[PDB]
């Protein structure tokens, strides 16, 4: 239930001790958490603030087609993966605009700098979208979620399609205890723009219902977790659709659940709002495979949330 | 709290879903569970039934030193894998006497020790996950990436018993080390008690190695299942009055944990109820 999520954010506000982090922003943090969402009770897209499903869709599709290049994402006007690509670009030999050291923090404090970042960011996206050589070198994120789900590279010159295998074990072996997809590949971690935040997931089956547990090593509570819940819920409806099954519980397990110190006013303002009905997910009955779904094949209807609460993304 | 485990077995008896596998094995089942153990309240060896700590020690020391060979376990009366290795005593004996014969037939290959200390790459090199996470702990305690993984999908479909312990994550706040463990499948009566002690000891060992106090051990389960002829044994356990967990005592005169042998790990104040027997 939404309440479960809202309770996480309260609990970190109350009890989460302060902890320095890679990004430099600062966080309040807990270790070890578990939220459950019965998906039969509604599609878990938060109603206490507007959460952009279109962006959740395209990021999922992007993960399922096995792709790790932002061009696809930018073609559908999704900029949620932009900064890590931009950061890679500005640290490269090829970049020659103004010094973008520390842009993640300096856009908040310095207005003529944010304008400069805004300019460079705009030429970066237009280069990715219109220069195939540039897209190819600088849209790339490494072997992040998509590469590991579809094309986990083997020792002897091949690849394992993890996701597709697990879908097929669900169909023929619904009681197996190894319905597991991992994105944590120790070989590829240092190559990755970021190691996987949602690290690994497991499926389970009882009386014709499909349930999923996610292990998430690092959980950005205000910005990310609303994405991840919806992302993994959508994935579960997709797999239940392909596999001919009803939809079960999504269980969200966390390692470091953190509230960025600059998300606190947002998380308090979110707590002051009454919970509304979850929406209903709608899928194309004509599509048969998880991997056949496109943007028009997935809608959410009945979504009537409270207003957008803006916050700054860490790094 | 030991009551977290006890509520878990009680919830399985009450709400667990029955299933029956190809061999004809019954189980009662739940998906998604989390138990926490505050290690400053005591070391979580079960008091409601006797749990054999020696076997947990020997087996954790064997994973920790990266050893995949039974000779170590055999020198310490631990027998839990001399089946996937096996006139019987002739073999056990020969492993224990002949210097070469142990290497020839006592190797077990790919399991926790090899995966924690020796994860093979494409170019033929090896990653020592555990060693690396220890230096990360000392040098970057605020890291959200203190992860060790036992799950390679290249090797799982090939292997005899794929790891029930799929990954663990460390965490540090205010001079205190915690560990969360994701376990994809769990024997609630015989395995889980065995696994709570193991991973709490691991946490204690890594805290000693890095000069930290112990925080929590968090146990997260996927498929948690009670075998149908553990029911009578689980019910018998829930009728017994919880006691205080005991105290772990680690030898303070050995600096590194990679030198710890059986004699250097002691449990004090351990007053469990009688051993409960069951099939495995
Ligand atoms: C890609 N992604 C997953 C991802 C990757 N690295 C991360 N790194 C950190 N520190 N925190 C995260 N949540 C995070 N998340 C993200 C990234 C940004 C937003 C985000 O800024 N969303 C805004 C803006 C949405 C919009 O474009 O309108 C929101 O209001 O929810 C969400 C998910």
């Amino acid at each position: 239930m939404e309440e479960a999520y809202l309770a996480l954010g309260k609990k970190i506000l109350e009890e989460g001790h302060f902890k320095e982090d890679r990004t430099g922003t600062g966080t309040y943090s807990l270790f070890g958490y578990q939220m459950r969402f019965d998906l039969a009770k509604g599609f878990p897209l938060l109603t206490t603030k507007r959460v952009p499903f279109g962006l959740i869709k395209s990021e999922l599709l992007w993960f399922l087609k096995g792709d790790t290049n932002i061009r696809y994402l930018l073609e559908r006007n999704n900029h949620i993966w932009d900064e890590w690509a931009f950061e890679r670009y500005v640290k490269s030999a090829d970049y020659q605009g103004p010094d973008m050291t520390d842009f993640g923090h300096r856009v908040l404090q310095d207005p003529a700098f944010a304008e400069q970042y805004k300019e460079e960011h705009q030429k970066f996206c237009d280069a990715i979208l219109n220069d195939a050589e540039f897209a190819e070198k600088y849209g790339e994120l490494g072997n992040i979620y998509g590469a590991q789900w579809r094309h986990w590279e083997t020792k002897d010159g091949s690849f394992i399609d993890q996701l597709a295998n697990v879908i097929e074990m669900i169909k023929t072996n619904p009681d197996s205890r190894r319905l597991i997809v991992s994105a944590w590949n120790p070989e590829d971690v240092p190559s990755m723009a970021l190691p996987p935040c949602h690290t690994m997931f497991q499926f389970y089956v009882n009386e014709g219902k499909l349930s999923c547990q996610l292990y998430q090593r690092s959980a950005d509570v205000f910005l990310g977790v609303p994405f991840n819940i919806a992302s993994y819920a959508l994935l579960t409806h997709l797999i239940a659709h392909e596999t001919g099954l009803e939809v079960g519980e999504f269980v969200h397990t966390l390692g470091d659940a953190h509230l960025y110190q600059n998300h606190v006013e947002q998380m308090q303002e979110q707590l002051s709002r009454e919970v509304r009905s979850f929406p209903t997910l709608v899928l194309n009955p004509d599509k048969a495979s998880v991997f056949d779904f496109d943007m028009e094949d997935i809608k959410v209807e009945g979504y009537d949330p409270h207003p957008t609460i803006k916050a700054p993304i860490a790094v």
